[PDB]
């Protein structure tokens, strides 16, 4: 009875080439011949066709103009049953962080923790906010969170257990100017602590 | 004697202005004010960089530059030496000035009893201000009694014999402003166009 949904869209997900990712909100959608498709802010283009695959559908284009808002409607046959004006640049899902590693400072009895980004992060330069989490590895219940623009976070060795597993994670949000969602979390890294 | 409000300022951008390179122009509303030790600068919503200086121009400021995130809002600030005197935030897509209408051309058509009147524009072939809604202006040239208006989204436009007077030598002109997504100014006039009526039986 609603058909609603949502979308993400991704940015240089394959060179030059964006993506757009669109599921409806209820799970139970029998999607069988419901279709999608995006009009308006497109390149030299009217309209997209996305491809149906497990209950989502995709598409990867060059073909974004990323100014302006797009019309994503559902459709069976020529029926159009719901539509939504979206401006791709407000529901980005960053790519992962990746490459995360963790360095011992003896003379500042710290650890140095940084992380890999997108080319774009550099290209398009204060866009994202990252947010680092880190626990005892067992034990623990709930994550350490702290939230940084830049790659780079220091944690200060006497303000973790000595002789200790921690597990650490990051992840990426649009922050300025693009807006959207968390994107997935890095792999896990796992360290122990100096003992004491 | 000198106030904050002196330095108040206004901007217009103008996208794709030389392939896909943008441009910004700011200056000062007041058009007396000692600029002598001003600069300007843009900062955030750019590409590659944090901050872009302009160049100054006898009064106004300018700056070339394909770097335009053309997403959310760049500060624009009057710098005083190195320091920020005052600041707006802008969004670039907000402020757009169309480049003017140019090759103006009516011609009579005889069969129809009227004028068709034809004209070019830049933006024909841009990616992003695409759409414009133009300003077409006209009144016989013996008049500041002055001008009859009419919009229109296209390049082509038929005034109507029965509607002007026979005869009689008319000023025509036309300008267009940004009217989808893009927000902004109107453009400058195009030359002025003069053309006649026919004589009337
Ligand atoms: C950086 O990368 C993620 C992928 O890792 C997203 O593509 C995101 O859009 C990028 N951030 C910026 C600032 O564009
Ligand atoms: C896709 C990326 O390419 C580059 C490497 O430095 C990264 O590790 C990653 O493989
Ligand atoms: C401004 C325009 O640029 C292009 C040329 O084809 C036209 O003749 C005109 O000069």
């Amino acid at each position: 009875d609603d058909y609603s949904f949502s979308c993400y869209s991704q940015l240089e997900v394959n060179g030059s080439q964006h993506s757009l990712t669109c599921a409806f909100e209820d799970p139970d959608v029998n999607t069988t011949n419901l279709e999608f498709e995006i009009c308006g802010a497109l390149v030299e283009v009217k309209c997209l066709n996305f491809r149906k695959l497990q209950e989502i559908y995709f598409i990867e284009t060059k073909k974004f103009l990323l100014i302006g808002k797009s019309n994503i409607c559902v459709k069976v046959g020529e029926k159009s049953l719901t539509c939504k004006k979206i401006d791709l640049t407000t529901i980005v899902k960053p790519e992962a962080p990746f490459d995360l590693s963790v360095v011992y400072r003896e003379g500042a009895n710290d650890f140095v923790v940084t992380f890999n980004t997108s080319h774009l992060q550099k290209k398009y330069v204060k866009v994202l906010m990252h947010d680092v989490a880190y626990r005892q590895e067992k034990d623990e219940n709930k994550w350490t969170h702290v939230n940084l623009s830049s790659t780079k976070l220091t944690l200060l060795q006497r303000k973790l257990q000595p002789a200790a597993m921690y597990e650490i994670k990051v992840r990426s949000i649009p922050d300025h100017y693009f807006k959207g969602f968390w994107s997935e979390w890095s792999p896990s890294y796992y360290f122990r602590t100096p003992e004491i």
